[PDB]
């Protein structure tokens, strides 16, 4: 079991272990104290030792959501709101100021904790501390590590996405439309978001769930298929060719390809009213 | 501003335009009703047109988060939660069946709107449905969207790991123990989160935050340096090399390597005590 601090926004859980000063120890990327339990069992008769699920992971919970600035790569509200966070552990804890050690990423929240709140320090230690802002050579790996994370985050999709585009033989002018960057670096790191959600949440769950023909068959009078007349030869087509030739539920074909009602909306629309209208 | 209906779990948001019967457009991949305005406004005059932002997107909201079953590429949650949210909206706009139509993942929830709430359905239409199960080649197409999302996600953030670890040069005993699957499935998608989490929203926030070497030398007395007997050459051993450079802060040696707090717990405890017990 694990104890709770309710803060601004979330519900901080840490481990407590032992008797004596406290001791907090921050963790790094993989965000939870457990990975201190083994250290904490070694120190439980000289400190008691606090070791945080920062509030973002583990068995912390956020409250309200993370702004939506937080995506942007130079954000400070986490690492403020994570100095914070300890900082009110500390004075929870303890009248006196505290020991703190932080790992890693864990260790650059301990300097933010110093620079923000050096009440509550008594002693502080930083282990391995990756923070680059201060070198001397602080763009070469500052340009590092923002390529990587762009590496992962937005240009293995698009790899992907162009050969995903040639298996379904989607059309030029769709894939362009769909692919074009937005005409801001915010807009833009949303549409990479969208996508990697659609990717992991949406493209298997919706395209191999469990519809039959036989679904299709019991409302055959109220269904219309719709075919772009600039999308030919693309997969989708071809799904109502086989439910059309499976069913006899007519197709209809529209302009515009497979974003036809933003590209052709009048012709799109004058094709709905007369089905419709 | 867009409508608002509050439903199980989020607040959908569309738009709506015109007077007449409801038609409701379902969005693909995009995930919003704004795509559809244009169409809109040429049917405004025929129809009552209804354009979601599906729950996941644009400006509707969740009110609690995904349940972490989403994540499984065969999970019906999403997609069915969908086509409840488009039978709820028809009732609340609609006494009698409305018309219905969906584009690409959108005709997909159309689908669904059908088979688990045809009372809502008046007409609906599948514009360019992609889905595959009931095809005979439904193996290849699924196998093919299976490979996709794998190649970008697994795949992208392995190699992306790989190559931060040889650019920080991290030690091979560090490597190996950050990058094992965790013990327990319930972990291992846990680990994903994580780590595309810290990738997002903390490694560049963090590691070119706001640290100026005077932040140190102002309590220089409280601070401690570590860095890992295991951990030589490594990029944060470096960082630490620099700060002692320039302020004079000592370096203490500690046993084992990034993680020598779990890899070697007694001699890490044993340090710490000599410096804080
Ligand atoms: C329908 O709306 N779909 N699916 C469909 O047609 O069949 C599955 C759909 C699927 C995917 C998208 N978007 C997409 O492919 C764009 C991703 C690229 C983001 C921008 C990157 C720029 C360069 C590249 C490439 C749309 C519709
Ligand atoms: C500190 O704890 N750091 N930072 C550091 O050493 O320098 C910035 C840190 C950074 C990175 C990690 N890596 C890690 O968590 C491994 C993730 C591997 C991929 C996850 C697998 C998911 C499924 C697949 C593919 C640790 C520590
Ligand atoms: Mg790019
Ligand atoms: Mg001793």
């Amino acid at each position: 079991g694990m104890e709770t601090l309710e803060l601004q926004g979330a519900k901080l859980r840490y481990h407590q272990v032992g008797q004596g000063p406290v001791l907090i120890f921050i963790p790094g990327a993989n965000g939870t104290g457990d990975i201190f339990l083994p250290l904490a069992e070694q120190l439980k008769d000289h400190f008691t030792v606090v070791a945080v699920d920062r509030r973002d992971y583990g068995e912390s919970e956020l409250t309200e959501p993370l702004p939506d600035s937080a995506s942007n790569p130079d954000s400070d509200y986490r690492v403020k709101r994570d100095a914070q966070d300890i900082a009110e552990l500390a004075k929870s804890l303890s009248d006196e100021p505290v020991y703190i050690l932080g790992s890693s990423s864990g260790s650059i929240v301990a300097m933010h904790v110093l620079k923000d709140y050096p009440e509550v320090v008594k002693k502080i230690a930083f282990h391995e501390p990756p923070i680059n802002t201060f070198l001397p050579d602080s763009t070469y790996w500052k340009d590092k590590n923002d390529d990587i994370v762009h590496q992962i985050l937005t240009e293995g999709l698009e790899k992907g996405m162009k050969t995903f585009g040639e298996t379904l033989n989607i059309a030029p002018i769709d894939a362009k439309m769909m692919s074009q960057p937005a005409d801001t670096e915010e807009g833009r790191i949303e549409q990479y978001k969208r996508t990697m959600f659609w990717l992991e949440f949406e493209i298997r769950q919706y395209t191999h769930s469990n519809i039959t023909l036989d679904d299709f068959t019991k409302y055959s009078d109220k269904i219309t298929l719709l075919n772009g007349t600039d999308s030919r030869g693309s997969f989708p087509q071809d799904v109502n060719f086989y439910i059309n030739k499976e069913t006899g539920i007519p197709i209809v074909d529209i302009p515009g390809g497979h974003l036809g009602y933003i590209q052709k909306p009048e012709g799109f629309a004058d094709v709905l009213l007369n089905m419709w209208g």
